[PDB]
């Protein structure tokens, strides 16, 4: 098919429109699933007090005799003016960073802080439900397709929940968003390997991850300019309504229809894009996890591979979706994130070249696993150093997904590549899900997350050392 490929042109004007809109799409997806950081931050919160709130002493002194003094707590009241009791009248909201949020919205807060984590997993889960019914999907029907059905999903999802009026409902609809996301990503990949010559699958690739570096700068911008996480969703979201006028523009991958056999339209589609050859030429021109598993040698090496993806999966998850507690300022912290993996990245795609691909992948997980025990260790005072150190282990990390991704795909041959990049993603996915569930350990102390989070990436580093190259 390669020939077809340079006979269309492979890499040209059609190619570079095709990967910025498909860069743009990302972005904005990027920003979908980083939304939530801003859409749920948790603010200052205490008791509803009936003296502080009526229902001369200065205010301070008030929330002094009100509220009792905490790790002034953040759940807990006097029964009567300086004993304490719960929240028996709701609470009060720190409003100065975030107009609304939806923990100041469905309270969830101590007795129900784990919904605040627990609904970012919903999230994360549907994603990974989503490659598992989008990946046949995709195979079946176009892939153009389901990309254009996955935009439309996400922006009608994305609007639901901007507009939920109760908590489980905002999390059965970021389940659904998650659930189209998946088919984005996975049909926007495709559809970039699929229309681009060989030799520049990895260039490709490292544009796609340049997609969520840029779409993080654009996550703190548009939380920067809306405050409401109602506004913020939905700002968020309306951006595929969009994505899904333009997708019918995408041409459809050309070896999906030559493969499963409509040649005709499968002749028009590749026509069109090099027009941006006759029937008789694209005639003559145009591995299950089981074997992957059995056979014996490629255990260690699919072992290890499964693992960085799962560690990649569950730092990057458990990090980025919590930099409150990485940081002070969120929105510095969200913009350092892609600010700081663009030239990661690059570096990562440079070092798999000259300094190998085994070092280079063993050496950005175990800086992102240092950097974030060191995170954790340094002083909570220093705030500046935590944070630009957090910022260093999410690029970290990121260059580590980079290197595996274009790793993963020498380490099996031709045949069963294509199954061992599915179990790593999937494995991936699973990292992700499990990533804001450790979040919970922090009432043992906020020390113990950042720690989950600094030993598996180094651990998985560690183990990458023992990889054929
Ligand atoms: C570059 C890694 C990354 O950065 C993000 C920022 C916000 C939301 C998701 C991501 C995200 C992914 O999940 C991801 C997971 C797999 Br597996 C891929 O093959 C690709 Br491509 C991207």
């Amino acid at each position: 098919f390669s020939e077809l490929l340079d006979l269309v042109g492979g890499l040209g004007r059609f190619q570079v429109l095709q990967t910025m809109a498909l860069m743009v799409s990302i972005m904005w997806l990027c920003t979908q699933s980083m939304l939530e950081n801003f859409s749920a931050a948790v603010p200052s919160h205490r008791c509803w007090a009936p003296l502080l709130d009526n229902s001369s002493l200065s205010p301070e002194a008030l929330l002094a005799i009100s509220i009792p003094p905490g790790p002034p707590h953040q759940c807990r009241r006097f029964r009567q003016p300086q004993d304490t009791e719960p929240c028996v009248d709701g609470w009060v909201y720190d409003r100065s960073i975030f107009t609304s949020t939806i923990v100041a919205k469905w309270n969830l807060v101590c007795d129900s802080h784990a919904l605040k984590p627990m609904a970012q997993s919903i999230y994360l889960a549907g994603i990974l439900v989503g490659a598992a019914v989008c990946g046949p999907a995709s195979d079946r029907f176009g892939r153009r397709l389901v990309l254009t059905w996955s935009y439309l999903q996400m922006a009608v999802s994305g609007t639901a929940a901007a507009f939920a009026p109760t908590f489980p409902v905002y999390c059965l609809f970021r389940f659904l968003l998650a659930f189209a996301v998946a088919g984005v990503m996975m049909n926007t990949g495709t559809l970039l390997m699929e229309w681009t010559s060989a030799r520049a699958r990895p260039l490709v690739m490292t544009l796609n991850s340049l997609g969520f570096s840029f779409g993080h700068g654009l996550t703190a911008a548009v939380a920067y300019g809306v405050r409401d996480w109602t506004l913020l969703q939905l700002a968020v979201s309306v951006p595929f309504f969009l994505c899904f006028l333009y997708s019918w523009w995408l041409a459809e991958s050309a070896r999906w229809l030559l493969t499963t056999g409509r040649l005709d339209r499968g002749l028009q589609e590749l026509r069109r894009v090099a027009a941006i050859l006759t029937p008789e030429v694209l005639l003559s021109a145009m591995a299950s996890l089981g074997t992957l598993l059995r056979t014996p040698g490629l255990r260690l090496r699919t072992c290890i591979s499964t693992l960085c993806w799962f560690a990649f999966g569950f730092t990057f998850f458990g990090l980025a979706l919590d930099l409150q507690a990485l940081g002070s300022n969120i929105f510095l912290l969200q913009v350092l994130i892609g600010v700081v993996d663009i030239p990661a990245k690059m570096g990562a795609l440079l070092l798999l070249s000259r300094l190998g691909r085994r070092p280079t992948l063993a050496a950005s997980l175990l800086l992102a696993g240092l950097c974030i025990l060191a995170n954790t260790l340094v002083p909570h005072e220093m705030g500046a150093l935590r944070s630009a150190l957090a910022v260093l282990g999410l690029g970290g990390v990121g260059a580590a997904f980079t290197c595996i991704t274009i790793y993963s795909s020498e380490l099996f041959p031709t045949v069963l590549r294509m199954t061992a990049v599915g179990l790593g993603q999937m494995a991936a996915r699973g990292g992700a899900i499990l990533g804001p569930l450790v979040r919970l350990l922090g009432v043992h102390g906020p020390w113990l997350p950042l720690l989950v989070y600094g030993t598996v990436p180094v651990l998985s580093g560690l183990a990458a050392l023992l990889l054929p190259e």
